């Protein structure tokens, strides 16, 4: 069962949810923080910019438990 | 509670563990599939070719959950 999937190519951010609950999503890129959320059985899309698209961080939040991602 | 953290830089692949049961991790980059074993509260290191550092995917698989990571 796939439960989280990201996935960074090219500026673009793909974070995934395959839960029954919605996760947060932080992602940190140019020393910068925005949060987003992604429902279940839903895939989130977010852009970066091309200064920052090699020093990004990927953190999902599922319930209590946490996934962290860095680039 | 960080489950699962992956790191990728310059061919530098990190993965540690935050479960309390071993994890099986899966690397492949430019065509390469390698397989590990990461026990509960540990890191595995792992190191990429200079052609497939900006090519490659991290799956982890914790009992009946997989988690992939992927990078390009
Ligand atoms: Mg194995």
């Amino acid at each position: 069962h796939m439960r989280i999937e990201v996935r960074v190519d090219n500026g673009r951010v793909r974070v995934r949810n395959g839960t029954d609950r919605p996760c947060r999503v932080r992602v940190t890129a140019g020393g910068e923080t925005r949060e987003y959320t992604v429902n279940p059985g839903t895939e989130l899309e977010v852009e970066l910019s091309p200064e920052q698209q090699n020093n990004a961080e990927v953190e999902v939040e599922c319930g209590n438990e946490k996934y962290r991602f860095q680039l």
